[PDB]
Parts: structure tokens; sequence; C-alpha cells
DNA sequence: TGTATTTCACACCGCACCTCAGCGCGTTTTTTTTTTTTTT
DNA sequence: CCCCCCCGTGCGCGCTGAGGTGCGGTGTGAAATACA
């Protein structure tokens, strides 16, 4: 019985972080119970157009908000989302199982996070079924990164995801992958800016976000990869996780990483400058 | 009043589950006999745009309705959609014909449906003309899952169908297909997220849905596929099958599957949480 | 003075089955002489949009109408549209010249049309210039199907012509085509749904329609196609159907097939006994 | 005197046969000096949309008009748009020079134009540089038919240019071209509808337009082409004409063909009824 | 702040010859200190659509204005826009350097500019760095024709240029470009029309403009281009002008070409009848209202 | 009257140099607190279209402004913009270390800037990791140029950026890149016009912006490229510099270039800028 | 009884409100393109 | 001879013009108050 207001629906959509078309349409039509704006939305002869614009607008808002946040603020906004209970002792026990003292790994992650160039890629190289996939992919899951797949490297759009995410991982790199890295992506693995081709739009020149790679092939030994000995940090995982112990004796969850970052806020050198004293407030495109 | 009202058209099109534009337009022009909104629509000089919006809204509603169901609800809906005359005897008789107990198949099916990692691929290995594809095609028809095709693996978009359906079938996997699974797509058999493209879209990262493959090759006997012995459950098909007057001595219906799942809702351990609304008015708030 | 009304224009377009846009525009601008709505169209300020929308609406109507006709009704609607006068005698005498009893071809059509799996492909085998392509392509043309092309099997885009039509012809299937059928379309000849793929689009999962394949290779004698024995009914076209002395005595115009069907509605196990009121309601789809 | 009337502008545009967008827009802005409607058009704030729609409408009318016309009427049209004055003497002397009585060419064109299967391909077969390509190309241009090319045979996609035009030609058909005609384009010479595989399109089922082949290979003589013995009217070219002599390397201009048709209606058998008797056309 | 008059904006754009969108928009918005129509445009809330339409209209007007000109009058125009004090001795000495006396090139240009078929392409074939691309590009720049490029032969839009320009050119003619000339653009050399596919609205039944090509592949010798043998006039540049050990090499300038045409007007046979009727006494304002 | 004023929004966007849709939309939504016009914007029913048009208009303005500046004026405009503290002494010591007197580099730069034909490509060729990448990347960063990547070369659209900027670089060009330059990019590198294709827009015939390339592969020495000895200039970097880890004398900053150009305004033949007689230029408005 | 001194009373003429719907209204690269690997 | 359920809401941004209705800027007097 009132005039539709697109802004209210954009704000409500952003409240629940609904971005895709079908979800916003379905959830709003189900929410027409106690939302007079929704009941004004249903009887409008341009529902589809409004859904399309609402999704686009929420996408703009979320993309800009994510891009704005600096690394300490981003890891804070992800320690907020890490739900569960569990200490960091799993991390230390796993690394001592792999006979790698923690301090080296901390002294490499410290640099890797800052994107210091020539140190912008970890390598976890070891035999299959050694526990590189679980660790690396969990660390990507807790940093909200995207997995890059080498299957479609013949389509040069496979690097499109590097325009958004903050920790990319390509897993089980073959020899062709290492040669590809040495030959094409010399700049990105260095850390220097590199162009990114995207779909239907314009190429965006961006920094090279931090990476992670797991591969059976060692690179600190193959002398034909002489240009990668100094540009990566290789940690050797040479022991098996899935041993005779019934379950995988070591498994890693968001609680482990969350308490890992809360306890190691200092030794990773993370800090926001001065102002964290207020009551909550956020973008409000509703009026 | 005679003014056309788009919400009514969307409600009607969703009502009978017409998604494609042509069927909506034809059926609605037919229904114009006894629908005031329809006899209004025929005269609205912007018919094509209304039809396109109605089809798009129905597609949005249906797609976001299917993805909002957890697995037991999905199987319940598929059982509700299946009609015919049959029983589970018309299946267990076939299994006893191939000389495999059914209890082992159930102990495997439970895990396979739950998507548990490292146990999320059933391989049916048998010589040609023993009935593999018959059982697999029947089962994947019931689960409403798509079937892949290793023909197009030169063109990396053959995985595009993996983004929607919840039970993928790959029939007649050659040596090349098994090597591809061993090298590239190990993550899916594990159960870790993978990246998949969709023609004119972006690589949507999703968990890999359960699979079902038929191959003459015994992966659990070869030595090149040593790293698949811990990600594949196999069932051997040995006794002969269809060679008799164009009638395979065993054809698996949908009534068979319906009575199978319904009769074994306890052994497969499928259930829902605290329930106080099952057989009620369907939420048709899309009007 | 006379407002435009898109409804009566789409009704007029559907009256004459003017699907394509240019024909709409030209014929309607011509008809403006004695149709007030057409003068309103001519004076209208957005003519091209109306032509485009009319084309789209007519295409929707016609395509949906085709997809909704059950197989006996569609055979009746393809029997109505075939024009010419002839006789089934050409089919009968062609077969009896190939020393093949007609009753064999009937007892194969009875199944091949019903889509029964494992009996849903009719192969015509014989050395070339024996009349295979004559009968096969005449029959596919009657059924309104689409002639496929085994050549482009380097690409997987050559099955795209089966997303719509209800009968396909694969002409001169050599060993490569037979191997391709035995390897990737094992399902199709078994009637169960297949996964076709088109160019610059997504794959669709549809039932495999019936088929007619012409080949020089007796699959039911080969051994590597041991699987193919159970889903292909061979037909031995041996005699020379073409010119015995310079002029091809035998050719199957649409009238021959039409009279064949009309006289053989019973033995094919179909039904066209509607005869409802006079011909049919067929009121309107304005 | 206001409210620019788009119907008038499209009627005028078809009136002057202005089809391309740029011509319509420019000349109309030029005629706006003495045309009130054009002066209204200039002040309109959406001139581009009007120009685009006018081009689309004129193209619709002209394309439908061209497609509608039947073959006797179509030739009666293309026998006027042929410009300039010539003389059939050149074509007669050319054919007499090639030892072919022109009566033979008339009695073969009689079949070839009707599209009658079993007689729907003319092979102008002779040694290189004997005027075969000259004559075939002149005749095919007169009909305004697309000239094909078998040098693109490495793909199937050399047939997509045949979707529209009413006549065809292939240049110096090698054995591969004859093999292609014998194997894959069998229907086109028999009258049945054949599929056409192009790039980023679909198998368009269109009838075969009448064909015309230039080759050095006498298909009527080889024994591995029994299926083309009866669907081809091969013509013999022996004597050379397209040489560098002080005399005429005989030219065959469109006017030559114009006078040829004008004189050869009677023996070429094209009907004249079902006309409109100078009934104009309009779009308003 | 009176109602925006899109006609006035298009008139201003075509007056200043601004065609591309960005230059139109920015230059107009900078002229708001004196044009009431400029503030009128700034006031509206649909600036992008208006600038898009203005660009398209100016494009139409320039396109037709150029294509109206006849090639003799077009050479007159391109001989007015040439300024300097050049001489034709440079081109004569360049040709006599390569041992091809100028009369041959004159007797080829006469036939080429007339666009007669079978003679509608000159290939300047020679080893790298002998003076082929220098002369080719000098003549093309003077004649205002658009220089094509083969690096993008995919997407099939590399041909829209010669839909509206009077002399195209393709340098670095690799084997693939020769193959395209053999199997795609035969109609271009044969005089027959070719359908050039513009990238936004529709193709054109445009006749192929006179061409030019620089290559090292002596197509008059390779038998794989038997069709291309007899439809190009090959001029062979064997003597090189790559003198890196002293005096400066040749360079042909616009004024050199202008003096060449002015001097050899009669021998090049350019004469469109006249222009003296009552249509062109003094009427000049025909631009627009 | 508190209605939206698109002119105000476009002027503001250009005022802050916001270009892309995401930044302008989100940050203006934030500004809607105390910028009455943005508060009106939030209530508009076509927010997305207005955001898109604002992005397009700001692109038009920025592009047509930058393309106007003559090259020495561009260098001056970047010169004032360059902030920080540093001197030209860094560049002098770096080059005099490499056993190249600075006069050689200066007399090559004074030609490279003007795009003089046959000297329009300055390649820094030397043994691996001797300190070339840092210098080329820093100079391109100062001149506001773009750095392409070779990976896109399978798509011809990777040169779309050449129609805008005035200093183009590709770094670590492989051997296929050298063949590409010798075969397709002949005229452009010689000093001629060349066509450029772009996405959704028309192709333009624009001259070739000056270039900088680095590689370990020599082009003046390999007789395969007998065709590039007279059209490029090659500087041989030989000493061990590129560590950035142990001593790092190649630590080039942007203030290095700023004071380089400020101190070399007579021997770079640049004084005759667009500011030959600069007595009144203070003007700026694009309402 | 003659006459200064003033709002109600029917209204010139209206400033300006609200009231409809006939005028404007839209995206298309990327993949596929046959190109030369991709075992042999 | 009187109560055991039908019922899930409102529209192309924006105009804008004839239409007529009213309390007043101004229509401006015979009646009406009080004077002398």
């Amino acid at each position: 019985t009132e005039k539709f207001d697109f802004g209210t629906m954009v704000q409500w959509a952003y409240d629940h972080k609904y971005a895709e078309e079908s979800k916003i349409a379905y959830e709003y039509a189900l929410a027409a119970g106690s939302d007079s704006n929704a009941r004004a939305f249903l009887a409008t002869n341009s529902q589809a157009k409004h859904v399309k614009d609402c999704a686009t607008m929420v996408r703009h808002y979320l993309r800009a908000e994510t891009q704005a946040l600096s690394m300490p603020a981003y890891i804070k906004a992800r320690c907020k989302l890490a739900t569960g209970e569990g200490s960091w002792k799993s991390i230390l026990t796993f690394f001592n199982y792999q006979n790698i003292e923690l301090i080296t790994f901390i002294n490499a992650l410290k640099l890797w996070l800052k994107g210091i160039p020539k140190k912008n890629c970890l390598a976890f190289i070891g035999p299959p079924n050694t526990g590189k996939s679980m660790l690396c992919n969990s660390l990507i899951h807790f940093l909200g990164g995207s997995v890059l797949s080498f299957a479609n490297h013949k389509s040069h759009f496979w690097l499109a995801s590097l325009a958004d995410t903050r920790a990319a991982l390509v897993d089980d790199a073959t020899h062709a992958c290492w040669r590809y890295f040495d030959t094409y992506l010399r700049n990105a693995l260095d850390g220097y800016p590199v162009s990114i081709d995207r779909k239907h739009k314009a190429a965006v020149q961006i920094k090279a976000p931090p990476l992670l790679v797991t591969s059976n092939i060692d690179v600190q030994a193959e002398d034909r990869y002489l240009y990668l000995h100094s540009r990566v940090q290789t940690f050797r995982f040479e022991q098996p996780c899935t041993d005779e112990s019934g379950e995988q004796p070591f498994n890693i969850t968001d609680a482990d990483w969350k308490s890992f970052f809360v306890r190691l806020w200092g030794r990773l050198d993370l800090i926001d400058e001065e102002e964290d004293s207020e009551e909550d407030g956020d973008s409000m495109r509703t009026f």
C-alpha cells in the first residue's frame, strides 16, 4: 500500500549478504510476510529488473568493502567469522610431527603475509599422502582464498580469480606448472605488478596476491629451475599424516587457525593503528 | 479491474512448473479463455518482455528452491515424484544374479550419499555386456543427477554440468579417464573444493558432489593408480546380461528405487531434525 | 483515429504462419490498404520493435505447438502438409525389386517409431548406387527430421541437430562412424537419455530420437561391434535401384509416403480416429 | 506541421532506395533545408534511433521484395538493371570459336535454370587459359550469384556462402572437388534438401541453387564418377581465347548477356503472366 | 539553461570535426563559460546517452561527406591538404636507384588508381630494409588510406577499415596473409564486391578499395598462389637503402608527393569533366542549420 | 527541491579521481551522510544505472584530459605529483657502477622520449638478475605507463592498453615474444601507425607509444634477428646487482627519477614543453 | 430628514492545486575459430 | 428448524493540460449606523 523503495531492498539484501539472483528473489518473496516494502515489490510489473539491480548493487558494495580493508583489519574481520572451539596446539604438534620447528615457519609466514617481493610464495613439497593438502587448503579456507586449477591453463582466463582473492593456491603442480611459473608468471611470483585478463570486461593491473603451492616436484634441487631457488620458500613435508591411526590423526579446523592468530597477533606483526573505541555502525543505503 | 498484474502470471507459471518461455507463452495464451489477467495480457503490447520476465522469475524461484533443501529432503522430493509399480526385489534379485550381497552395497551407499571424503566414488568394474550401465543409469536417473562424458575432455568445459547436479555419472572410463582422475581431479574424489567453469560464466568454486563411474579397468589392481586405492569403492560385475531378444533380463524402474529407499530409510540413516510442519500448505508466497 | 492493437497483429501473423521478421514487415505494409490496424502500424513511431516482437511471439507459438503434438497426431499433421499425388505402389515395388518383402519393413517400422530400446535404429546396408539414400532420405524428409553429417565427428558439435528434430539420418557411415556410435552413443540406440552438446552453449540431456543410418559395412557380421548386434536392424539393399537403362525408374515423392501411411494406419498400431465435431475445434491463439 | 512522422521518412527512404544508415542520415540532414518534416527531424533529440529504425525498415522491405520475386520475374528484373549496350555477337562468336553450337548452350541452359535435378550442373572443361573461367564468371555475375571457392576445402565451411545466392560457381575444380561433389554433396544434384555446416551457426536446410563448374577434369570420361555421368552437362573447350593477341581476347560484359537474354526469351522459355501491370509500391 | 538542443551540439561537433566520444564530451563540458547550450547539457541527467548519439551522428556525417567525393576530386582535396616545398626528384632518384625507371611506376599508378580488376594490387616485394615499406607508407599517408595490420586476423573485424577508406595497406605480409589473399579476398583483386563486416550494426556491400602490400615472398614465383600471380603488379626492390656508414638515406615526404602530382598531372591523366553549373557558384554553408 | 543532480556527482567523482564503479558507488553511499545530493541518490530507483553512467563520464573526462597533454607537459605533471625524498645520485651511482657512463643513457633517453623512428625501443639486456627489472619497473611506474604480460598473447586483445598510455613495457619477454616483435610489430616499432582492437569499442589507428623491454636473450647478437639491429638500442647490464637481500645497491625510488628530470632539463631537450611561456594557467572545472 | 462612514454579500477573475497515460526504455565477448601438438 | 472456514498484496522514473472549485486579491454598491 506504499511506493516501492529499491534502497530498502538493497540494504536488507546487504544485511544477509545475499548476492546471487535466485537467492535474493526467493528469500525476499518468502520474506514478504512482515515487510510492507516486499508486498509492494510483488505487485510491481518489473520484479526481474529490480532483482538484477539489487544483486548488482550488493555486489558493488561487498566488493568495494572487501577491497578497502587492510590486512590486519581483514584478518580481524575473518577472526570474527571463525566459529568453533580449539587451540593452536594442533599446529605445533603437526609441525613437530613433520620435524620442522615452528620458528622457521613463523619467520616465513611473517614475510609472506606482507607480500615482500622475492618471498611471495610458499612451497610445501613432499611425497603424496604426507599432509600438505590438508594444511595448505585449510590455511586457504581460513584466509578466504580461491583455489586455482591448472586443468584449464590452455584458456588464459584461468588467472581471472587473482583479481579478487587474497591468498591463491594451486595444488599438485606438475613439471609443466613449474615451467609455466618460471616462463610466464615471473612477475607475480616475484610480487611485482602483473596484468590480469578477465571476462567480458577490461584487464585490471593489480599487485600479485600471496600464494601457496604443493607439489611432489622439488624446485630447490632441479638446476634448470635456477631462477626459482631464491624466489620461493620451500618447506619439506616428508612424513605421513594418514598413518595406522584410525582417523587422520591430525586434522585442522577454523578454530585452530583462529586461536593461532589471536595468540600470535604479535609475532606475525599485525596491528591496526589507533581507533577501536565506538559502537557498531556500517553502510546504510536505506534511509 | 482489467489491468494486467505480473505477480499473478509469475504465480501461475510457477504453479505448474513451466520454466521455458515458449511453453509459458503458449499455455498462457491457451489459458486466456478463463483468466481475466490472461485476456488482459493478450492485449498488452509488450508481450515478449512480460514473457521473458516471467520465465526468468520462475527459473530463479525454482533454482533457489532446489538448492535450499538438504539431502534427505531432496531424496524425499524425488521419491514423491516417482510413480509406477515395482519393488526392491527387482533389484536384490539382480544383485544376487551378479553374486554380491546387498548389505555391503548399503554400507557403501550410506557413506557415498553422505559425501564423506575418501569414500565418495563408486566404481562398477565389469567386462562389456554385463549390465553395469543399466544399474548406473537407473540409479542416476532416480537421483536426478547429470551424466558426464569423457569425449570432450580435450575441451575443458565438459565439467560445466558439475556445478548443479548432486550425483555425477561417468560411464565407460578408459585408461585416459582414470589417469585424468589420478592426476587432475584427485580433489573431487577426496572431497575438497574444486574450480569449475560454466560456458559464459566464472569459475564457481564448490564442493565436489558425489560421483558414480563404470570402467572396465580395475583401479584397485593396477600400479599406476596406487593413489586411487584410497579414494574409490569398487563393486565387481561378472555374470552375463542382456543378449536375449532385445529384452535385458533385468530392467530397474523408478518404483524399484522408491520402494528401496522407503523400505530402508533406517539402514541408510536418512532423517530430518525436530519436525512440526511436514504435510502443510506449501509456501507459495510468490505472487 | 484508430489505435494500434498488437494482439490482432500477432493473430494475423499466426494466421499466415509468417515466422520471419522481414516477411511480416513487407506483407503487413502491403496489407495496410484494407486493414485499419495496419494503417495504424504504418503511422506508428516504433515500427521495428513491433515487427521484432511479432516475430518472437509467432516463433514461440509455432515451436510450442510443434513440441506438444503426440506422435500419431504429429504424423497426421505431417500427412496433411505433404503435397502431391502418387501411390504406395512405388514403395512396395521398390522393395520387391530389392527382393525384400514389405512386411519386413513394416514389422521394423512398428518398433522403430515406438522408440522401443534396442530396436530403435534401422540400418540400410548395400554397395553404393543401390537405392539406400533414395529411400532413407525420402523417409527422413517425410518425417520432417534432420539429415546429420558424419564428417564433422572431429568436433563433438555434430549431434546438435538432434536437440529438436524427431528423426535423424546418418548417411554413409564408414568404419569411423560405426566406431563412434559403438563408443560414445551406446546409450542412444538403447533409447535412454543422452548428453548432446552444441556450439557456444551448454549441454542438454534429452531422449535420443529414432534413427536411420546408411552404411556399406555389415555390422551384424563384424565382431568388434558385438555390442551393436542388439540395437541395429540391418536391411540388405543389394539390387541396383538406379538407372537400368539411363533413367531412374523409382523415386518416392511425398505423396507415395502419405498414401502409404493413410492406407497403413492400422498395421502400424497408431490412432487417428478423432473425427470430433466436423474437423477440429482449432479456435484461436490471439 | 510538427511531430516528425517516422512513417514518412521510411517511405521516402525506400523511395530513393537509400539503405545504409549513413546515406539516409546525411542526405536527410541535407534535404532539411526544403522539407518541413526533415526540419522537424533535426530538432528531435533521438535522431540516431530514428535513423537506425529507418535503415532496418528499408532493408526489410527491399530484402523481402528481392526474395519474393520468382525466377522469370527475377530475370526480367536483372535484364533491366544490366547497364550499358552490348551485342550477342561476342558470345555467339566465342561459342562458335569453341566449336560449340550456341543452340547446344541454349538447350542446356533451358534445363539448368529450372533447377531440374539430373541436369543441374554444367562442366565447362578445357585446358588452362581457354576462357572457361571468363565465361562462367561473366554469366554468374550477371545472375548476381555468389562464386564459391574449393581452395578452402580444408574445412567444411566453404559452403556457408551459398545460403542466399541463386547461382554458384567453383574455380578450377581439382580431383578433390569432384570427390567432394560425388561424396558429400550428393543430394544437391538430386533435388533433396542438404545440410550446410558453417562457422558459429547451424545446419541450415536449404535447397541447392543451380550450379556451374569450371574444371580441367572430364568427369564424363572417368570411370570412378558414375554418379556424375547423368547429373552433369559437360561442355568442351579446346581452342584458346584469353591469350595476349593483338586481336580481341574476347570480352563478355554484362551487356552481352543482357542482349543475349533479350533475344533468347523465346528459345529460353520464361513465362510472362502473373504480373501487376506497372502497379507501384509504397510504405507510407 | 534553456532546453538542450541536441541538433546544436551535433552541429558544434561537426563544426570542430570532433568525432570520438571522449573528446566530444570533455571539450564540450570545458566550453560552458560561453555556450548556453553547454550549461543546458551539463544540467541534464542523461549526458552519456547524448554524447553517444552525438558521436554516432558526427560519424555518419563525416562518413557520407567523405564518400561523396569522386577520386579525381579526392586527389584534388588531398593535394590541397599537403603543405611544404617538396620536389619529385626524390622519388625519381629512389626508383632509379632500384633500377626501375619511373615510367613503369607511372604506367602502373595510372591503372591502379582507376581500380581496374586484375591490376588492383601492387606488391613491393624485396628483402628486409630495402625501401619498400618507406615508399608504401609514404604514399598511403599522403593518400589518407588506412594502414591495416595482420597481427589480429582472428575475430574477423580486421577488415572494417577498408569499408570506408580509399587505399588500404598491409605490411609484413607473412604466409598467412598471402593465404588469406588467396582464399578469402579473391573478390578484392577480381573487382567483384565483398561483404565487409562492421563491428556493431551491419555488413556493407562495399567494393574493395585499391590495395598495397609489402612482402619478401615473391608471389610471382611461389606456385601455391597461382591465383595471385596474375592479379598483382610486383615491383622488386633489390637495392637496399640501409646505409648505416655515412650519408642519410632517402625519405619521401608529403610535399614531395604533392609536387609529383602537380608536375605530372597531365601524364597521370586525372580529369573529371568540370564544375561550373549553377550548383556551385558560391553555396558553401551546406554544412547544417 | 532536493532532487538528484548528476552533474554534481560527476564533478565530485572527477574531483576525487574515483574511476571504477565499485569505489564510486560505495564511497558515495558513505558520503550520503553530509552530502545532501548523495542522500537524494540513495532514494533514487535507478541507483545502478546512475553509478554506471558516472563511471563512464569520469572515464571520458580523465582520458580526454590526459590525451591532450604534450609529452614534456606530461613529464612536468608527473614531476610535481612525485612526492618523497631522494636525489638523482642514486641513478648516477647505479649506472656508473655498471660501467656505463650516464652520458650514454641520457643520449639514448633523449631520443626514446620523442618516439623517434628506429630508436623507439630501449632494451635492458644482461645476464640473469643483474638489476634491470627494478630500474625498468620504477621508470614505468613513474611515467604512469602500463606493464603488459606475455601470457595473454594467445588473445590479440592484450595490446588494448597501447591506445591510451605513453610508456609501454613487457618484462621478461620469452623467445616467442621476440619473434612476435620481429614479425607482427614491424611497422609500429619502426615508427608507423598500427591498428589496435578493444573490447566493445571501435579499433583506433594510433601511433606506437615508446617501449621498454628486458630479457636475458640478446637481439643485437643473434643472427636470427638480423632485422632488429637498426631498430632498437641495447644496454648491457653485467655486474652483480640484483640481490635486494644482502647489500642491494639497486634500491631505486621514484624521487630518484623526480630529481633526475629536474636536474636534467637542459640535456633532455625538453624545455620547450606545453609551458614554454607559462604565465597564467590556473583553471579547473568540469561541472 | 440629509449625509459622513463601513462590513456583509454575489462575484470578476484566479493562483494553483490534484488527476491520467501516451510519449521516451535492451544486450552480443568469448569461444570456436582449424589452427599444429597432443601419444604415434 | 438453525452456524464445525470462504480470505496470500497492488502497478514504468517523469510530465502535463484541460477542468472547475473556492476563499481572496481585489468587484465596489445598495442597505445600514450613526451624525446633526
